[PDB]
């Protein structure tokens, strides 16, 4: 038989850094 | 017999932006 | 037949920075 298709998407990254401080 | 298993899927999409900076 | 779907891709990138801190 020929290959499955592709699979689904991973899961959503993680939160990105925190900002700079503030003025 | 059944094919072989697809690829693996697409990367998730990016995660959430991260916290404020502190004051 | 066709295979099996393949498995989950991978996570996805860190989300952007956040934003700066308060005055």
């Amino acid at each position: 038989g020929p290959p499955g298709p592709p699979g689904p998407p991973g899961p959503p990254g993680p939160p990105g850094p925190p900002g700079p401080p503030g003025p």
